[PDB]
């Protein structure tokens, strides 16, 4: 499938996909030991403390909304960093296993983070901070560039989110060029809505943040200070009738600014003339660009309208959650802003608890039907409910 190796955490660095890595956080980190489960894409079984120094506590402070949970052990053992590794691959193939999702991860591969990091607007350069560092046997580090990262979570266990390091000038998820993604998320837990007491399949959560990494992969994010107290770029994420609050004029304005981004990446790549390191023909990354961007006898490339809001469209719209849900045909809440408060300790790593095709939702079983396996309280063996943080 989409991830071909199915790794231990105990498993031997080999340094090619099993390695110990430095991620770009601009502070002296100690290595962890990362995993490619795909091209592009890596997955730390970490409690994500490296993003962002300032959050490298993980005690608790309460959050009102949403529902927040907190263990300062949770994910520090061999055993749950190996169960965290195994239920993150397997929501990889749950994903893969849809036409939506094998669709969105194929966007997400190609989504390399534009080559903008030169001081010379004719030279293309990497971006540091979509590379990582790899550890060699004699100690020495080597840069390998990528898309995604998935990480464990920061000091709110529940707290799932896609981020990515900043540049002083550039604004990397709004300008088109995109930056690697960090989605601090946990299959450990989930969350559960009414509708009877249901919970969240940890396979839309997940969708969910893909969603947001293909929107920032692809540097056409809506700014986060652009809300309705939700977020444009969250109300679109989720998709279905909260998407429709964003005014058609709006959503015009935001196809247009990026059509115009995408002119200027299309210039910049024509204006090239040299670039910076050693397996890097400026004609294999005009072409990855040309790839990416979907451009279009001379070499000269070009934005395609048509191409382009296909492409657009894509990525805001059809790769939304609401979609995934319709896709895994689970039950999920009716609206992203939900006060439930309601958090259960999952284990989707064994085929008897969880599967690629069915979910919670066994087939042949008394849990396929009415979304039982989802039901917290028929399927009660398959969800430990948890004592929210309240203080
Ligand atoms: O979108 C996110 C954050 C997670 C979204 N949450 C929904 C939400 C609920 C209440 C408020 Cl005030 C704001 C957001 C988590 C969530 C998911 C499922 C459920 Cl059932 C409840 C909460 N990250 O990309
Ligand atoms: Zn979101």
């Amino acid at each position: 499938g989409f991830v071909n190796k199915q790794f231990n955490y105990k498993d031997p660095v080999n340094g090619v996909d099993i390695a110990y890595i430095k991620i770009p956080n601009a502070g002296q980190m100690q290595p962890v030991k990362a995993f490619k489960i795909h091209n592009k894409i890596w997955v730390i079984p970490e409690r994500d403390t490296f993003t962002n120094p300032e959050e490298g506590d993980l005690n608790p402070p309460a959050k009102q909304v949403p529902v927040s949970y907190y263990d300062s052990t949770y994910l520090s053992t061999d055993n749950e960093k190996d169960n965290y590794l195994k239920g993150v691959t397997k929501l990889f193939e749950r994903i893969y296993s849809t036409d939506l999702g094998r669709m969105l991860l194929t966007s997400i591969v190609r989504g390399i983070p534009f080559w903008g990091g030169s001081t010379i607007d004719t030279e293309l350069k990497v971006i540091d901070t979509n590379c990582i560092n790899v550890i060699q046997p004699d100690g020495s580090y080597r840069s390998e560039e990528l898309n995604l990262v998935i990480i464990g979570p920061s000091a709110d266990i529940i707290q799932f989110e896609c981020k990515s390091f900043g540049h002083e000038v550039l604004n990397l998820t709004r300008n088109g060029y995109g930056s690697t993604q960090y989605i601090r998320f946990s299959p450990d837990f989930t969350f559960g809505f009414e509708e009877g007491k249901f919970a969240t399949d940890p396979a839309v959560t997940l969708a969910h943040e893909l969603i947001h990494a293909g929107h920032r992969l692809y540097g056409i994010a809506i700014n986060p200070n652009r809300v309705f107290e939700v977020s444009f770029e969250e109300l679109r994420t989720f998709g279905g009738h909260d998407a429709k609050f964003i005014d058609s004029l709006q959503e015009n304005e935001f196809r247009l600014y990026y059509y115009n981004k995408f002119k200027d990446i299309a210039s910049t790549l024509n204006k090239a003339k040299s670039i910076v390191g050693t397996t890097a023909s400026l004609q294999y990354m005009k072409n990855v660009f040309k790839e990416k961007y979907l451009l279009s006898t001379s070499g000269k490339f070009s934005v395609d309208k048509l191409k382009f809001d296909k492409l657009y469209k894509m990525l805001t719209e059809i790769y939304t959650e609401d979609n995934f849900v319709k896709f895994f045909k689970v039950l999920n809440r009716k609206t992203y802003l939900n006060f439930d408060k309601a958090v259960f300790k999952i284990n989707i790593v064994p085929k008897v608890n969880y599967t690629i095709y069915d979910g919670f939702n066994l087939r042949n079983t008394n849990l396929a039907a009415n979304f039982n396996g989802q039901n917290t309280e028929i399927n009660n063996m398959n969800f430990t409910k948890l004592k929210n943080f309240t203080g």
